[PDB]
Parts: structure tokens; C-alpha cells; sequence
């Protein structure tokens, strides 16, 4: 009956709200609508103010039914409230109607730009859990999705205000995925994109890995992972085969020396600081992945790298550029977030290097 | 405490029973009472405004909650009864069922008293009156004094059967009834044509309960209930009847004949006017009604329609004749449509049909 | 053990299978296979001789994990039972490869004619099922399909074969869906047709309903249903001009007996399929046919009973007989193509009345 | 968050109370603590008024479980609360809310009047946590509180009872029964009652089981006087005086054994009864008259017994010596709550003795 | 196939039985049928040779497996019938109603056999009461297999219809007893008078008697009636209703007396018409609770010495203490004698020490 007129006030809605799931404080926003011709039905749906750790279906004004799957996906299974159905599985088109009216209310939330941190704090989760099953709503989910960028500072945006910031000649939405803010922000991967001015996407939460999956462009704009081989930047390309000509050579060598543990050893188009780093095929697991394969990119204007190459050049037998190998692949291992095969022998490579800083 | 004093506030109730059942609107009609000597034990039922759809009436010993849900506490047909029950003994609960069911009986006989609140009452739970006339054999009597139903001299009200008896005619020994599908369809059916033609009242059972219930409901002030739409219907001159039979039982064994394993016999009708034919079914077997819901059939002919007339004289002379037979067959089956069965084959009959037209047309 | 071995004797096959599915006689089709690389697993799978949320067991290393996995083997070959061992704790990769060899089992089966017979008739509900559910296998079904037609007489025929046959000034692939093959060889709607030799496929399961649906054409045919409005035919100059005098011949009777039905039917067309029959029921392009778990009548012009109604109807448009015997002309049309009476008390006393007439 | 603040009026609470129970009166009691260090959390408990024939729990104000079977062992169980927590580890909220719970019985007590409604509804539970719980077994036994031989109408502690008592009386006597009046009025408890020594009456189920763990209250150790061998406070040489009967009675006791075969285990000469002749008591260890073995002691002082002892001596082979024998035997086994594994017999024997008083 | 043949030998049938139930012993017996008409389907049905502890007969139609539990099939009280049911169409209270037919075939036959029915009524006589508790259909033919220990059968167990060959020429009523024991409700009180004159007694000696005699109200159109009930009808009408009125009269003022010395603990005090050596017993009413089930009258008899004596002693004074001592004691030890408990037996006590003292010097 409360679900049948409307201009209903705030604190009526609340205390419908309060009563209906024992909740101590009143719901966060609130959805009230009907639908006519095909079926006739009245939806009333509420979003908590806390994320939980379900809807109450009536014929005509009598009970009918509480755990009823099928009526909203699992992943609007936070959604409480009410539907009152007027006729007698085709309630999918009452599933259809309140998914899109969740939705309006999302982005109705969306629009007030300060408030909206409240709702998605809480249930960003859920949008991107649904990015992953709605095939259907993926676009207008997309639209609700909010991440810290490297051009972001403290607050989180939008992929429309990234598509707005974007270069005249950037095809690709760059986006990285790790534990924490200042891990990714500091990576390596991000040295060079973020040296001129593209911005890339921190996307720090666990789901995120899962979500990119199915998030495949925006806008007509494709994400790519900055912590996949191949990585498109936007001339200079002749720049860039020059370089990597130039040490075709340590990297046959440096190939060859690693032997099983890389698929190849290639030039880097990512890196400015760091003399390398380890990205991963665009298909296998990744770094963030694989907890629960591998390329060697090298920084041709490194000069620990620039050295290499001489010492490797002239003689490629050594001992010492054998052992310097290995150690930059090792430690550029740890630096991408993988972890050692035999930390033993990394720990006895490190002790002989100490050795040759300290004399004897 | 609620269920504890007496002189309790109609809202008072109201609140207890909302908060008792997450009801939105308050209860329809709450009875509350309590009993002495054998066990003893308070009970506050209500009755809701709307049916539901495993009873739910919470049993208390001493205060203290036990049941939520106790089958053997009140039959089935009563389920939809929600309210309290608080014994003081309790460790034989059939003492408890026998007295729940005395005083809702008593609760719904006062209902019944209030003419224009009945109709609220019975619009919702009919059903479970007529489920309990099927069940409960010894409120049986009782409950049939609840029912109400639409006749054919009712027009638009429901009548009671007291009210049905007080204007049965002087020589009426039974209740007739008719089981459909809805009060326009039944009430045009070939079955009370020559009922209502002689001002004889037919109920008119119009829900799938109906049939269920007529099963079991035999008689009512020790007059019995009889369906119209089965074999041998009787009627309160017999002699009028007896010449018609014997006129007729020839063209009734050659059209048995025809129909062969279709129908078990052909008869005089006593209960068509403007109809030629009709489909009955023999007293024991499923009615017609009651696959609608998914033999044996009778037809009987009206021996004083034109069709039935004329068709005598053309088998008399000759039984044998191909159209003859097409007729027959022919008014069997639409006797069948009419009568709420359906058409074994389809395509065979409209070929019967068209045939037919050819000649109602010079071809 | 048994799930390893392969030279097993049928005995020994049938023996396991008996017992794991407590059925009493032995398996009709045994399929037993290993998978190599990406993952590492064997299976062994049967197809009971009479058809029966799946059963099939998974083992791991010899030792059993689970006997009810959903996503092991698609919702429409839960028919399948047996085994599989697989050597390491995804399950894409193994449904691919089950629904990969049952698929190739059920082809084999389909070589032998005699044998295919047995499996088809306990499973071709199901090769159905999945035409509407599995599209990336659609094509290799639907050659799995045999129907009736009124050419086969009395054994099945597939979709391949009855292309051959086709004329080749014939585009569309007919099609009839009704209960009984007697139903619908003897209907109205393939009079013509049959006298044509061009042939109609009897589908008489209630799948096939849900199934041509999914099924738009075969071989760059599309199938038509011969219960819809607007039947093409091969239209030959010679008889496509003999359909237009017809047409208008009847073109007054038409409007006339559209006018009487008033809200009933939608149009009153001059039929293209009808050889005995006075008139039928066709349903339109798409909204329910008969089959129940829109409406145009279709006249016969050289049926008696229509050329008759014409002269008494254009010699007075508003004869009680003639309004009377259309409204039956459609009665009985409603009932030979399938559908129930509005009101049948009202077509009975119709009924009388043409006694009544033919009679005195 | 009511489970907050705490400046809470006792309405309040109520109000929360009922919400969380659906109880129609208020709570008996509301124990309402924090726990800073270790663990932070908080925690509302309530002892509802009547008892049951259980604690939700929430993180960070998050509802996670209804039902945890560790938050609180299983005989408080009819505490109703919420515990909020900063974070198997509930082993530490478990420990505090018993010792809280422990804590706010103990105020309980110290209120006279409302104590007698809170031990009415929970000794049992108060018992079936001395059984379990031998850490908190001390304090709680502090709580219970029995009718005695010395308390009337009114119920007394244990505590109580050690104040009363002679301090050469080294035991606390209990009898184990049905009723109060029976227990008061069995030939147990009358020479204890006699002298002024207390008994406790101990008269539900429950306690029988619960005298088991409850060896001793303040160092003082609790006694059967149902069981076989009763030690009582033996002024100076008045057990001078109760070696003589013992030798008077030794030859009748001989008797008595060889007619009772194999009924009884012993006959002794009692040192607990006044009136009654004789009663059965149970051995030290093995199932008392609270069967949900024997000794027969007799009333040296009862005229019964005495003139018994002279028929006997006079002839130890006398029928009528024998059947007054086993009628006492029997009518003691009724008095001391057990059956006769034949009462027809019985009856009979009365019948003679019947005939006897009477003379045919 | 097992289920469509027949003569197939019992080493087969076994052999099915053995796998389909997992028991490692064969049938005790076997019902393989088939019907037509209505429905049409074939059962095989196995009789287990030991009592078990839903029902499982499994469900097939047109030869494929559908349901293992399937109630409505067979009624709880059969459920230890094993087995398989093919039906070739699928109102299956049709298949329940010969099934049921077939079961009671089977055990007719089994009965039929008389050294052998031991084997099946042993394990199964509870199942049998409990059908005659529910089944109201089939209650006589099931009556007709129960079989009992009667006071005339010795330490062979006799059915009713032997019990209705042996009733004497003007007996309406079939006689029992219901008890813990036979050597309990063969030596009882109630019973003596009954047995002195030929009349046999039932012995019901197990707790689904007392549930089964609620139900089982006539045979062969003989009533049935408790000895520990009110109001028991001999046939002895030998012109001697008038023996039994003279007593009756003759032991009207002390049966006023005993009854308002007892007050509320029974509601009548009559003369018997059971008993032959004991004093007096305590019935129970027509309607309510039995004895053996854990309102009464205290009948005495007129022929016993005490209460000769005390009839004599009531009439002489009836204010009298040990009159009012003596007559507690009687429905004290007669309560006991007709298995009821005494609401305080300390209380018993102190009167029997009383007696004792009187009985001894004191």
C-alpha cells in the first residue's frame, strides 16, 4: 500500500524503508516507479547506505513470495524493496524494467557530483561485477565506473572526462592494475606515458582485474594494459628502430643467457629510470593475476643498460655479464610483482655483487 | 499480554495483528475467547481482509512461544485464520483443534448475520468454506449454511440455500445445480432450457471448487443437490412423457447405432425446449466441467424440436440412408461442442459441416 | 581404472555403464577420449538407449571430486552420462572439448541410417533444444535434424536431403507444425502444395515451435511456414495471371465478408493453397500460430460453396442467411486450423439453423 | 547504532529490545559494555523476561551473522544482544561476555525482590552451566538458590545455608526429588531434620545432573541422603549407643539378607530414621531412585523392627517372619521411589496381611 | 526386464531382490502382477524377511526409471515392501488400490500357510495393526490376519475367526485384555470370573494394541470389549440376573459408604461382576484414558471373605476409623494391582505400617 501513491515524503520512505529490513538507519537513495501495457507492476527499490556482507514480490496487494532469483541479476542483489505485480518465466521483462530503473537511479546519482561518492564507495563492486555479466548494460555501467589517473591527483574520474583530456592522436585508454595507488603510480611501466602527459588509469582493487576482462573499449576507445607486451603509444618511430637494431644484439645475448625463463628479450618503448622490466603476453595471466608468459624489455637510454652492451658486445662468454644478466632480469621480476623461483640464489647473486663493492 | 484481557480496542487489535503478520492494512474480523475445565487456553484469531497464496497460528504454553507452525491445530480449509493460541496445561490438542474450529464457525455465523460485511467475507474465503464442506464431515452441515451462490432466479445477487429452499415449488424434492465455467455460460446452456422454462431455480456453481465441493455437499435441509448435466435428471403427466419415449425409441436405437462406442445410449430428454440434443454423462464418471480443468456420455434428444421431428420420419423410412447418418453424427458432434467437450478430430468434422451447407444451399 | 585402458571390449564398456547409471540394459553410443597440452584429461562419456542439472562425474588424479558440475557439459546434452579424470585442479576448456566429441560421436551415428534411427528418436528433442540454446555449434546441429515430409512416406529425411529434391525456381524451404503427422498431412494449408509435389516438412514436436525460430534458412533457403499469411509459390506467367482474375473476382465477396466479421479477422484474402477445402486460417507474419502452450481468412474460389456465396451475397449484401452462413464458414475454418470457439453455444445454434435450412 | 551512546533511558532500551526479539513486554535486565586493547568492541545484552523453550553480530556496523555458535557458550543462550566489533579469535568476545553476563547476575542478586524473577525463569541454565563451564563453576554456583528443611516458603542460598550450619557438621545434605512436599516428607530426611541438620531439597531434573560437577560449596562437600553410609555430626560416645543397636539388630539383619536373597545388597541398622520402620538406599556410585545397588536399613527404635527381631530369633524359618519381611522390603521400595517388578503380588501379600488384622 | 516374464525361478527373483535393496539375505516372499482396464502396469513386490527402522518402491514407466520415493504409491503402513512398479501410461491412486489388493493377497496366502505365517507376523504384525488403525477400507481383511495369544490358545498365537468357532451359543462379545505381559493380563483380576466360565480373553500384549482396539470396534459382526472397562457384559443370563441383583442390593449400603469415604478418587463403587478370589479392581471408563496408557470405579466382590467382613463391620458403625484405614488400603492396593501409580506413597507407607502393627502385638 505505501508502494501505491506518490509524493510520499522522505521520512515516510524511511521508516517504509527501516521497517522493511531492520535496518537502523534509512536507505541512501530510493527508486519508485510502474510500468504499464504488457505487464502492469509497481516497483519500490531502495539502496542502503552500507554495503551488505532481498525483494518482496506481490499479486495484486497480496504476498506472494521473499527469495525470488530471477527477478534482479546478482550482481543489483543489494537493491531491497518491493514489486507488486498486477496479473496472475515472463517476469524477465519485470527483471528487464527494474534493471533499467536501478540504472536511471545510478546515474541519477551520478549527477550530483558531490554526493555520489557516498553511493559508489559503497557499491563500485557491483558495477563492476555487473560490467562483467550484463552484456547488455555494460555501456551505461561504464558510465558509472570512477578511477584515480595519473592526471586525477586525489579524485577519482570518469572515462568521459579521460576521453576528454585525451590527445588528438591517442587511439587507447591506458590503465594499470595493482594493490595500491603509490605502487602502480611509481611503477616502471608508467615512466615514459607519464613523461608525456598521456594519463593512465590506477585501477587498485581486486575486481578490477576481473572487470577489465569484459571492459574492452569506451567511446570507441580501446583500453590496453600497460603491463602487456606491445604496448601502442601514438614521426618517430625511425627513433625508435634505430634503437632497436642497435641492441638486437644484447638482446639475442641476454635471450640466450636466460634461456627458459623469458619468451623474448625485447627494446622498451615504456621505460625513462628503470633499465627494465618484465610485461606479459596480451593473452596469459598477469603479474596481479597470478596471486592466487614473460618478456624482458631493456631501456636503450639506460646507462646500466648502455654499458651492457659494450661489455657484451666485446666478449658475450663472461661470467660478469652472465651474472649482471640475470640479476637485472631477477630484480625486475620482484619490481613487477612476481616473485623468485629460488630467492636463495638471488640472495648469494646480490652477496657476490657486495663482494666485488667492497674489495677481496 | 494482548491476547490476555477483554475490552481491548478495535485499533488495539489492529496493531497486534499488523505487527503479527507484516499485514499493511488491519484484520477483517478477530474473535477471541478462551476456554475452561478440560484444558485450558486463550485464543485471539483473526481473519484477514484478503486471502493468501503449513497454518500460522503461534502456539504459547504459559506465556511462554512454542510453535510457530503446528499442523493438527486447526484443519487446512481454516489456514488462512492467523492469531494466538496461550494454553496453561500442555506437555489431546485435538481438544484444542475441536474448539478453534467451533468458534470460527460461531465467528463466521455472525459475519453471515451482517447481510451487506458478509460479501467482504466471502469474496476472499469462499474457497476455504467449500474446502471445508469437501474435509470436515462433522461441520459439514454447518458450513453449508455459509455458501452462497448465483441462481437463476437470483439475477445478480447470491442467495443462500435457505433462501433456495423457501421457494422450491410444492411437488420439488431436489436442488438442482449446474457446474461452469462462467455465469453467462451456464445459464444459456442447453441443460436448463426446460427447468427454467417450468420457473425452476438452478444454482449456478461458477468456480473450479465448485466440483470438488458438489462431491461431497449431498443434500441440504434433506433435500438433494442434483447436477443437470447428468443421466437421469428428475423432474416434478408422466404419461405425457412415457408416450414421447416410446415414439422415440426406435430412432434412438438407430442412432446408437450409428454413433456405435461414441456415446452408451441414446434417450429421450425430459430437460431440452429450443436445443435438439444434449451431451449427459453418466452419474459416476468425470463431468465435462471437470476436464476443462485438464465419459460416459449420453445424448439425449429433444422430442419436441423440428430437427429431432424430422428426422424420426426420415428413419423410419430407412435406417440405412448416407445422409441420414451424416445428420446424426453431425449432431453429436456440434452436441459435443455445446456441451463443453472437444472434437476428437477436427478436420472430419468441418468436411461434415461444409457437406451440409452444399446442401442447405441447392448443391 | 576402466576410464584409462582401450582395447575394452563392448562387454566390459557396457558393464561399467550399467553400473554407474543402475539402468538395466547397456548404453547405445560410447564415446572415450584424452585431451593433451592446455589441460590434461580423459573422458569417457555414453548415450543411454531411452531418454531420461547433469550427470556426469568428475574425477581428479583417480580420485572423485563432483557429480553434479553445471558448467561441465551445456544444459542440452544433460542426456550424457560417464566420466571424467582430469590431472590438475578452467572448465571452458573441458565443456569445449565434451561438446566438441559428443557432436562428433552423434555424426558417426548419423552414417549408419539403420542405427541413427534408435539414437534419434530418444534424443532429437534435444539436438532441438540446442539449435535455440548453442549457436556456436547451430550449423553442425541442425544437419542432425530429421523430419517427416510428404515425400519421406514413412521413414525421416534431413534438411541436405530435401534441398536436393527441391525444384529449382522454389527459394523457401516448407514447412508445417502441427500434433500428429495424420494432423497435418490431411490440412487445409498443404492441399496445393502436395498436389504440386512441392514438398512440406511435417514437424510434429512441440520443440519444433521453439526451434524455427532459431532455424531462418538452411543452405541460403529460408523456411516458410505454410500457416502464415502470404504463401509464395513458384509463380509460373501462365498461372500468376489466372491468380489475379480470381482475385478480383472475389474482391467484392472479400470486403463484403469483412465487413460481417467485422473485428474477428483481419482480411479476407482469395487463397493461393487451398485445392478442396472452401477456406482456411492462416495467422500473421509473426504473433502466435495455432500451436498454443493476426488472423486472415483465406477463400477458395473454385469451391462451390464460395462461388455460390458470392452470387447470394453480391445479389444482397445484407442477407440474414448470407451474414450467417460466412459467420459459420469461419467457425469451422477457426476449427480446422487449430484454434477453440469463442462461444460454442453460439455456433451450435448456427448449426440447427443450417439443419433447419436443409432440411425444412 | 543504539549500541552506542550511554545516556540510554530504560525506555529506549526497551523499545530496542522489543524491535530485536518481537517480544511483547520489555527486558528483565540490560547489560550494555565497550572492551578497549586487545580487541575494541561492543557489546548489548539483554535477559528477556521469560525464558525460551540468538546474538547478532556486526563489523564496523556491519550486519555479518545471526547465528554464531561461539560468541556465547551454549547455556547463556538466552541471551539476546548485538556485539559490534573493530574486527578462531571470537574465543576473546566469548571469555567477555561471559564474565559481563556473570557480572550483571551477580548485581541481579543483590536486588532481592527482582532476583526471585530472573531464578525463576533461568536456574536451569544457571545448573546446565555448573555441569559445563568449570572455569565460572565457583561463581555461578554462587547464584543458586534452593528450598531447604530450614527455609519455608522462601528460597535460600548456599551461602545461606553454610551460615546455619554446626561447625562439626562437615557436609551439606541434599535429597534429589520430585516435589518439595515429598522430598520434606521421606524417611530420609527425618532424623537430620530431627537434630536440626538442614537438608537441601533439590527438585528439578535438572539437578540431579547438575550435583555432579557440584562436589563442594566453600570447602564443605555435598552429601546424598538417598545414598548408602550417611556420616552425621556423632556426638561424644552417642555412636557408643549406636553399636549396641548395631550388635542388638547384627542377627536380625543376618535374617533379613538370606530372605532377601538377591533384592538387596545388604541389611543394616539405620542412623537416619525416626518414624518410618525402614527405607532403601542406593550404593555410592550407580543410578538412585532417579531412574529417568540397594541396602535395606532398619529403625532400630521402631516397634515394627523390635518385635520383628523377636519372631525372628523365637524362628528365622517362619512364613509369617518372611512375608512381613518382604512386605516391608516392598512398601520401603514404593516409599523410596521405585517400582515393583510385580505388583499383583504385592496386592496379594496385603491381602494375607489383611486377613490377618482382621482374622479368617 | 525381471518384471516381465514369469516362472522364473526363485534363485532369480532373489538374485533381484538382493541388488535392488542392497540386502544380503533373499525375500521372504513375492508378488509379481499385472493389470489392465484402466491403467496398465506390471509390479513386482518383495516381502523382506526382517522389520525395518517414505516408502521405496521404485517407479517406472514404459520401462524408464522416474522415482525412487514416490508416497500417494503404497500407504505408510506397507512401506516395508520393496519393489517395482511399471506403468505403461502416465490417478495413481488406482495403482495404490491394487497394490494394497495384492499386498493382502500375498499376506492371505502367506497366512495360508500355517507353520510358516509365524516367519512373516513376527516381523510384521505391527504393520498389519497399524493398517487396521488406518486403512478403514481394508480392516476386516486385514483383521483376519492378526493373530493372539488368548486365554484358551496356550503358547500358540489364534486368530479371531478360531476365536469366533470356540464362542459359547449366547456370547455377543469378543473378549480382551491389553498388558505389558502374558503373565501379567493372564493372572489379573479382570480376567478370573471370565475364565472360571469358558470365556475366552484375548491377550493384546504389545503398546500397538492399545492403539489398535480404538479401531477395531466388531468381527464377524461380534463386538469387541476390554475386561479393565465399566460395565461388563456376561453372556450368563441363566435366569440368574436375579443372583446377581440380590447382591447388587445386598451390598448397596456399603458401596455408599466406601464411595464417600473415597470422595473424589472414584466416581462410582459397584459390585462386581469379574472378579472370583481378588477382593476388588478398578475399571476404567468407557471413554477415557486406559490404564496401560500411563475415571475410575472401584468394583468389589461380593463373594470375598474381606469384603464380607467388612460389609458386616460398615453396617456396625460406619464412622469408624480402621473402617475408613481399611476400605483407603483396598482401592490403595487395588489401584496398584490394575497398574495404576499411587499419588503418594509415603502415605501408603504409614497405612501399611498401621495394618502391620495391628497384625503384630501393638
Amino acid at each position: 500500500w505505501t508502494r501505491n501513491p506518490d509524493d510520499i515524503t522522505n521520512e515516510e520512505y524511511g521508516e517504509f524503508y527501516k521497517s522493511l529490513t531492520n535496518d537502523w538507519e534509512d536507505h541512501l537513495a530510493v527508486k519508485h516507479f510502474s510500468v504499464e501495457g504488457q505487464l502492469e507492476f509497481r516497483a519500490l527499490l531502495f539502496v542502503p547506505r552500507r554495503a551488505p556482507f532481498n525483494i518482496k514480490l506481490y499479486v495484486r496487494r497480496v504476498f506472494i513470495m521473499d527469495n525470488c532469483e530471477e527477478l534482479i541479476p546478482e550482481y543489483l542483489n543489494f537493491i531491497r524493496g518491493v514489486v507488486d505485480s498486477e496479473d496472475l518465466k515472463i517476469l524477465k521483462v519485470i527483471r528487464k524494467n527494474l534493471v533499467k530503473k536501478c540504472l536511471e537511479l545510478f546515474t541519477e546519482l551520478a549527477e550530483d557530483k558531490e554526493n555520489y561518492k557516498k553511493f559508489y564507495e559503497q557499491f563500485s563492486k557491483n558495477i563492476k561485477l555487473g560490467i562483467h555479466e550484463d552484456s547488455q548494460n555494460r555501456k551505461k555501467l561504464s558510465e558509472l565506473l570512477r578511477y584515480y589517473t595519473s592526471a586525477s591527483g586525489d579524485e577519482m574520474v570518469s572515462l568521459k572526462d579521460y576521453c576528454t583530456r585525451m590527445k588528438e592522436n591517442q587511439k587507447h585508454i591506458y590503465y594499470i592494475t595493482g594493490e595500491t595507488k603509490d605502487q602502480v603510480a611509481n611503477s616502471a611501466f608508467v615512466e615514459r606515458l607519464r613523461k608525456h602527459g598521456l594519463e593512465v588509469i590506477y585501477m587498485i582493487e581486486p575486481i578490477d582485474e576481473y572487470c577489465v576482462q569484459q571492459l574492452k573499449e569506451f567511446e570507441g576507445k580501446t583500453l590496453v594494459s600497460v603491463t602487456k607486451e606491445g604496448l601502442e603509444l601514438p614521426e618517430e618511430k625511425k627513433k625508435q628502430e634505430e634503437k632497436k637494431t642497435k641492441f638486437e644484439n644484447l638482446c639475442k645475448i641476454m635471450k640466450d643467457i636466460l634461456e627458459k625463463k623469458v619468451e623474448k628479450v625485447v627494446v622498451s618503448n615504456r621505460l625513462v629510470t628503470s633499465p627494465c622490466c618484465i610485461v606479459t603476453s596480451t593473452y596469459g595471466w598477469t603479474a596481479n593475476m597470478e596471486r592466487i608468459k614473460k618478456h624482458l624489455e631493456i631501456n636503450p637510454d639506460h646507462s646500466i643498460i648502455e654499458t651492457l652492451r659494450q661489455k657484451a658486445e666485446a666478449d658475450k662468454n663472461d661470467k660478469s655479464v652472465k651474472d649482471l644478466v640475470i640479476l637485472l632480469y631477477e630484480t625486475a621480476l620482484l619490481s613487477s610483482g612476481f616473485s623468485l623461483e629460488d630467492p636463495q640464489t638471488h640472495a648469494n647473486r646480490i652477496y657476490r655483487m657486495i663482494k666485488l663493492g667492497l674489495g677481496i
